[PDB]
């Protein structure tokens, strides 16, 4: 089963999502990635399977990436159930900072309040190799 899944957010981060896919199998991690991965069955049940499944959650945090999770109690939002997912299996999460803001704690649901805390690492476009070779370190 996958070392590492990608949690992302469609209309933004695909494009960084995919390189990062690319660049972590290269290097010998096994990545989950929804587009590659997720096959026939109930969705919701095989995606937090495989939140469950992957030791490392790297999480694309481009521009707004967690604006759909405000006010989600409900816990509909699904970057929002993977995040959830992620953090009360104490998951090694890895955010990837892409033009993201980081949001004041408090615009966000408690049970995914936890995620700012993680150090994150700053997506370089002029330095990807050094950026790649910084994930590469923060996995396990
Ligand atoms: N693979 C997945 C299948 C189904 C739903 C998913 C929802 C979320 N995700 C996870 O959550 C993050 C994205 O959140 P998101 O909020 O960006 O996503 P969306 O709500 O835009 O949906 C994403 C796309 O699935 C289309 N869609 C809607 N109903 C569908 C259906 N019955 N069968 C197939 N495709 C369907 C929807 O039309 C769009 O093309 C990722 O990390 C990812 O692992 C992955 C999904």
């Amino acid at each position: 089963t996958p070392d590492v899944f990608i949690s992302y957010r469609r209309n933004s981060g695909s494009q960084l999502a995919s390189l990062l896919k690319v660049h972590l199998q290269l290097h010998g991690f096994s990545v989950f990635i929804d587009v590659e991965k997720l096959e026939a069955g109930k969705f919701e049940d095989k995606l937090i399977q495989s939140v469950m499944g992957a030791r490392n959650f790297v999480l694309v945090l481009s521009p707004g990436a967690l604006d759909k999770c405000m006010q989600d109690h409900d816990c509909k939002d699904w970057v929002h159930k993977e995040i959830v997912t992620a953090l009360s299996c104490g998951k090694n999460i890895v955010p990837i900072i892409d033009g993201f803001e980081w949001p004041e704690p408090q615009v966000l649901p408690e049970d995914m309040q936890a995620v700012l805390t993680f150090n994150g690492i700053k997506w370089s476009h002029e330095y990807q190799e050094a950026t790649i070779e910084k994930i590469i370190r923060f996995l396990q």
